[PDB]
């Protein structure tokens, strides 16, 4: 049973943060040009911020840690310090709750991803499951920002006050309950001692190609989401219907990305899916600058979304081929660094990279974001045989 009965688990503690992530979406609109939201979003820019950075800075002390604890108390601070998040949601009268609730949340997302992915790692120990199970694992943030907006939006508007919260908290205490269960963590158990320390991963040439292009790959995204003409306007009329929609077409690309690269990016070779997988997100992005309609944003979100599952679920993986070949297999750490790489688009790309764009005009932010993603394409050469220790 505990072999595949963790894709489970991980997919679903995925889901949750992912989904209640999202589900802040059509809250937001409580607090002359589709780019100039460049310049209204600064409020929205620090909500996407906040989280990202408190889950990055959090990212070595949890993978770090998940080494002399075991992986399960890690995974159970990745469901609780989420839970509490999701509860403190249903009060929210004013955004400081939603900054220092999110805050909160972002401790819960690194504890879930860096050990859950660790934990996927440490128990599917060949490549082709490897993949598989990975790509679908990664499928619980595809689903999860998805899934999440159109039902939180629907709860909000149909049965008000705050009920798209207390209905999430009901599916996250379903999840830690199944984790009581079904990894039976409550008890104190240590993984293999003193194994490789996160400085000599991190000054290894071969893992930092593959976490860059995870980076990367999301920054593309970052900069786009927080100034999308979705905030102000939605208030007023009917067109509010579009308010949760927004993210379904990046979401449903990636939830088909993550899945067939899952399978197929190992059986073609992993690199080629950093290759032609900052390719596409480079000339998709592309695309945004000749953008003047909302309608004209679907087309680039797609190949967006499309582009990050496939990135992502072939290079989470070459994490793990990577400390099986160059180092010593403990994942506790190796995900830190592949996490970060994931997240840091988001909590410096907003609004520390927002100021790029105002002394520029930002269809120059965009098209550069695209540039720097199809020529990171060719660097992943040095993943076609990484060399052996
Ligand atoms: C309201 O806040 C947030 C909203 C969203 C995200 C993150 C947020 O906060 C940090 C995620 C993060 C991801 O994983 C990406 C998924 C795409 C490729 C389908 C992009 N966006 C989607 C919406």
């Amino acid at each position: 049973k505990s072999r595949k009965l963790i894709l489970f688990i991980v997919f679903l503690a995925l889901l949750l943060d992912n989904m209640l992530l999202t589900v802040v979406v059509p809250i937001i609109p409580s607090y002359s040009e589709d780019k100039d939201l460049l310049n209204e979003n600064v409020q929205v820019g620090l909500l996407f911020a906040s989280k990202a950075t408190v889950q990055l800075i959090t990212n070595p002390f949890i993978g770090l840690l998940t080494n002399r604890i075991g992986y399960p108390i890690p995974i159970f601070a990745g469901f609780c310090i989420m839970f509490v998040s999701t509860i403190m949601f249903a009060f929210s009268s004013s955004y400081a709750f939603l900054l220092i609730a999110r805050s909160l949340q972002g401790i819960g997302s690194s504890c879930s991803s860096v050990a859950g992915m660790g934990m996927l790692a440490s128990v599917y120990t060949d490549d082709e499951e490897r993949g598989n199970v990975m790509g679908i694992a990664l499928g619980g943030l595809a689903m999860g920002v998805l899934v999440g907006p159109p039902f939180g939006s629907v709860l909000y508007e149909f049965v008000g006050k705050t009920a798209p919260f207390l209905v999430l908290a009901a599916l996250v205490l379903l999840d830690g309950a199944i984790q009581l269960f079904v990894l039976q963590p409550s008890r104190v158990q240590p993984e293999s001692q003193k194994g490789t320390p996160l400085t000599t991963l991190l000054k290894d040439p071969y893992i930092l190609i593959a976490a860059g292009s995870i980076c990367f790959a999301n920054m593309g995204i970052a900069m786009l989401e927080p100034a999308l003409p979705i905030w102000m306007m939605e208030t007023m009329c009917s067109r509010k219907w579009q308010l949760g929609v927004a993210f379904l077409p990046a979401s449903i690309s990636y939830l088909i990305g993550t899945n067939i690269f899952g399978i197929l990016a190992h059986k073609m070779g992993r690199w080629l899916c950093a290759l032609l997988g900052m390719i596409i997100v480079g000339v998709s992005i592309l695309c945004i600058p000749f953008a003047k309609n909302i309608y004209g944003l679907i087309a680039p979100n797609f190949g967006v979304g499309f582009a990050i599952g496939m990135v992502d679920s072939s290079m989470m993986p070459i994490m793990g081929y990577l400390v099986d070949l160059r180092h010593v297999s403990v994942y506790g750490s190796v995900y830190a660094i592949a996490d970060v790489a994931f997240c840091m688009g988001y909590a410096i790309g907003p609004s520390a990279g927002g100021a790029i764009a105002k002394a520029i005009g930002f269809p120059w932010l965009m098209t550069i974001i695209g540039i720097i993603d199809i020529l990171f394409a060719p660097l992943c050469f040095f993943l076609r045989s990484p060399p052996a220790k």
